[PDB]
Formats: structure tokens, sequence, C-alpha cells
């Protein structure tokens, strides 16, 4: 039926929520747009990131991916890299980048496995400080151990397991390395949303070009990836709608606790914003798996206008 479970348990903190409900009218007036400009899908820009034969590029999503969380805060951290300022995302590949580049071997599990709060501090090095920089060092180091002592240094054995199955590769990531289980707790019930592990079956399916380690034959079973950008988009959109007192909260950058029944709500309905405009935008004449529809909305979310909501503050490993 619905095997990542995903969407099946999100759909009964949505039904439930406080602070957060759907705009269904804004789904369908944003599905009509979208499928008039005939929307292109994004691809994945592999110019952007580093480059290299399959074992090592598949442990580089691995690492990517076991990081690629939680980059906001003041003073914004920003990195320079030949001549241009990145932040975000955009820093956190360009640092990873910068450091292979320069001969930091990020792809042997060896080093991933001893790595320390002072290698990482170089890595990201630039203005401000990467938030969660220590949190991110036991991170990697939970990576580089498990990828020594379960898959001989490498990630390609994983995936290779998954046989193919997005959801299977899932499965195999969130079991295998810890840091991955993006899992919370609404109204005792498990909420599934495995943001990083989705993002990595992505990431692998772009960087390989559908081939290889990048080879999936149920991407369809991917959800959105439940961060603060896309639903930042959604809510600019104006398919997500907040409770006055959650407004408020994002309005003035207040910290918006991470398993908090707020956080959970957001997240919910990212998942389910998305499920709603792809179904939209079937009817409609233009089929797009959900991974696609959260590409194309996170792309929005670099063109914003000035004066839009800010995205949601959380302090967490999982986004």
């Amino acid at each position: 039926g619905d095997r990542l479970g995903v969407l099946t348990t999100t759909r009964r903190v949505v039904e439930q929520a406080q602070a957060v409900w759907i705009d269904h009218d804004a789904v369908a007036q944003i599905a009509e747009a979208f499928a008039a400009r005939q929307v292109t899908p994004p691809t994945w820009n592999r110019e952007l990131h580093w480059s290299d034969g399959r074992e090592a590029l598949a442990n580089y999503i691995l690492v990517l991916d076991a990081v690629n969380f939680c980059f906001w805060g003041e003073p914004r951290w920003r990195i320079e890299y030949a001549g241009a300022v990145y932040d975000g995302y955009w820093a956190l590949a360009a640092s990873l980048k910068r450091a292979l580049e320069q001969g930091v071997p990020l792809t042997d599990a060896s080093y991933l496995a001893e790595i320390t709060r002072d290698d990482v501090a170089t890595i990201f090095a630039g203005e401000g400080e990467i938030p969660l920089l220590d949190e991110r060092a036991r991170i990697l180091r939970e990576t580089g151990s498990v990828l020594a002592e379960r898959f001989a240094g490498r990630f390609s054995d994983a995936i290779a397991a998954a046989g193919r199955s997005a959801v299977a590769l899932v499965d195999i990531v969130t079991n295998a390395f810890p840091s991955f289980r993006d899992v919370a707790t609404y109204r005792g019930e498990q909420v599934r949303f495995y943001k990083r592990a989705q993002i990595l079956v992505s990431d692998l399916y772009g960087a390989f070009d559908g081939s290889d380690l990048g080879a999936f034959d149920d991407l369809g079973e991917l959800t959105a990836f439940a961060d603060y950008k896309v639903p930042q988009v959604l809510h600019h959109l104006g398919i997500l709608r907040y409770a006055p007192a959650l407004h408020d909260r994002l309005a003035r950058r207040e910290e918006i606790p991470a398993g908090s029944p707020e956080e959970v709500e957001i997240r919910a309905a990212t998942i389910w914003g998305v499920e709603e405009l792809r179904r939209a935008l079937a009817s409609r004449g233009h089929a797009l798996d959900a991974y696609q529809v959260d590409w194309l909305l996170w792309d929005e979310g670099q063109r914003l206008p000035a004066g839009t909501l800010p995205y949601h503050r959380t302090r967490t490993i999982f986004y």
C-alpha cells in the first residue's frame, strides 16, 4: 500500500493539526499556473558538486546528506570559494567540494571515522560558524565507523543490497546509520519523515544520471523532503496557512523546538502540501513524482521576494 509509511503516518498529523492547514484552493490555483507554463522538471546540477568514480561519489553523497541540515542563524554562516560567496545548502556543497579538491579525503571511511571538531571547523571555515558543528563531527564519525565496520568502507555495498528500490535503500540507511532515523511522535503515534535518507536517494539518481548506483525503479514512492525552505515556499504560494501564534513566531525568527507539535505539523503539512499539489497537477495532464515537485518548490525558494514570511527555525539534526 504505502511501504515507506511517510504519507500514512503524516496524514494522521494533518487531520488533527491545530497550528497548520492546507488551502486546497491555493493548490488548485498553483496547479493551474504550473500546468499552463508546462514547468520543466529541474535537473540535478553535478557542476556544483564534487565528481569522481562510483565508489567515492557514492560515499560523497552519503557524507553530503549525512550533514545536510540546519544552516540558519546570525551572523549568517557564509563561505568564500573561487571568488564567490555561498550560504545555506550551497555553502555545504561548495565547502565539501573545496575540501575534496584540496585533497581532504572526505570519501574515505578511515578519515570520516576519526574526523574531529577541528577538521570540520576548517572544512566549513568562513563568516560565522556552521550551526551544530560538534553534532556534525559526531555524525560523520558515526557515518565512517558504520561504513568501515559494516560495508567494507563502500556505500556502494549498501546501495547494491537495496536492489534498485528507493524504499529498500531508505530502510537500509535508517537502520545502519542511526543519524538518519528522522521520526517524531505526535499524539502518541510515530510520524515518519526521513528527509535526509530520501534526499540521498534523489541525489544518487541525479549524480549517477539514473544508472548504476543511481538506478531506481520506484522513485514515485519518495515524498517531499520536509525541511524549512519547502514549507516557506508553500506558505508564500498560499498552500500552507498558519495559526497566528505560529505565524508570529516565524515572523520574529523565534526558535520552534524540535519534536514540538508545531514543528511536526509544519513537516507533515509539507509532505501533504506537495502530495496534494502533485495530484492536482496529474489531474491537469502534468504528471510529476513528489520528489520532482519538491525540487521545483525548493528552486522557487532561491527567488522569493523580500517581505516573504521567514522560514521556521528549528535546531535539529534531521533538516
